[PDB]
């Protein structure tokens, strides 16, 4: 069970219970060729994968825009920043600036530890890497600036309960 | 150009100017077949459109979740309700219940007339088809209950100005 | 007592005290047969119930149109959606689009608990049934997005104090 | 082509076109005995006509409570106040006090002249009758204090267009 799997089930749990309306953004593709047979499915015959200009999850919760990225590592001491891309980091900056609720869910998959971290800490650590600093955020930095997410069932990853305390 | 083109330019404009962070969602695609060519990039050679479970645009403006659907018609007297799909309408109802700002941008492309119609109106009309009901929204409904969007350049379609007037 | 009786006493209290002018709509009745006796008043001897085209309560409070459906259940965990009829959910959708204040009063009669739930939530839940959404609103949703109504006397069910806090 | 007939067709047209949500209150009847046969309609076996405590039509237009009574007279020079009842007048007083839009639709059937008359005037004349005054309002007073509703095609009696001018 990957983080993505745990998030798909969590987001569905939340939607089914009326707790929050959060979807994973569909994989982005540029469709070039398609044909349209009379009474059967349109078929894409030529399309390319594009780069996402935005993070992977968004939706609404108590009238607010929620926006996040979710990543997991096998590393035991630090979260590597290679998982993140510049476009995503710049998108997040724009969301925070406009009053969105924006964060990363970070899983240390060998320690069974999941954290919510506000985008501002992530943006900062990314800009330090840009300026030539570390290429991974120390785990104790995440524990201190982020929020442990208890992992159970219904939901598997109860991040909205963290969002409730941190942002409202 | 198309409403989708004009909205792309408009969303770009708002992002660049620090006005609003709004993006089109990618059409969901079921990939069936990918090929790996001579020098160039990977090509999806067969793929299908999945039914979308949300509306096409979302993001954040002045701290609020903003969500909307954009449709155009060549009809001159009414907006056909078959332009909107069951799953899009359900998403809209859910967004409204969760305190989000949700509306439709409707274009009579033959008339050069674009309106913003709050979701509540689209929900009522669409849901009313059931008991016979109209299969379209008369243009008069859209003029009396909706809001004309001034077309131009920078932005192409200034919906945010109308949103300021309606929802704030 | 029944919710209907408590709402009758409550509305009469609101009218006598100059707070709100709210009335129950009489049950629509197809009259088939009528007897005329000696001294006695005319009697309806055969009649049928019609499908209701609206919700059962409406009126005016502080310049606003107020419209509501009141239902009760003996269920302990969820409110059954079958208690609401298509024509009433339609009506609510239209009232909301027309700028009215529209909600549901939900009583769990075995628990002695009464909640106000805005129409937007009932519309999202009820319309979600269609694809295979559940057939009841979990009480958790009603607790999360609805508003407990104080019960006592003068009035029996003080829903106008909740209306004031939610809509004004 | 009776006033009730014309109002029925008009009210339905308004609903169909998304103009207003206005219905006639159903006939009040006290339901005493009913049978609930096994898989068949419920049958009211004993019931009585009760006195209506409110006026006949109400609903929502543009966020406002609309409430009216519709009466016609064969008299050619005055409208008899006998068509009105104290309890309706008291209800109209309470609607006005609480910010409702309340009026009467008065038709001279032999003249084909229909007037919207604000509840204020009806209340004033009624209370004069009560102090031992005229039991009928001269048609020239209804002309000067009322607002003419011409007969049309769609709808028959376009009272909402008079409502929009008088109250908005
Ligand atoms: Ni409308
Ligand atoms: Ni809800």
């Amino acid at each position: 069970m990957t983080l993505e799997d745990d998030l798909n089930a969590t987001n569905e749990y939340y939607r089914e219970r009326g707790i929050a309306v959060i979807h994973k953004k569909p994989t982005p593709v540029q469709i070039v060729r398609v044909d349209y047979p009379k009474r059967s499915a349109a078929v894409i015959t030529e399309a390319y994968f594009r780069q996402a200009s935005t993070t992977d999850y968004n939706g609404v919760y108590r009238g607010k825009y929620i926006d996040f990225e979710a990543k997991e590592t096998k590393n035991k001491t630090a979260f590597p920043l290679k998982n993140f891309h510049a476009h995503q980091i710049r998108h997040m900056e724009q969301v925070v600036a406009h009053g969105g609720i924006c964060f990363a869910i970070l899983r240390f998959s060998l320690l069974n530890e999941t954290y919510l971290l506000d985008a501002s800490h992530l943006i900062a650590w990314w800009n330090k890497q840009e300026a030539g600093g570390r290429k991974s955020i120390p785990k104790q930095e995440i524990e201190r600036h982020g929020h442990s997410i208890p992992l159970g069932y219904q939901p598997r990853l109860d991040y909205i309960s963290v969002v409730d305390n941190v942002y409202f």
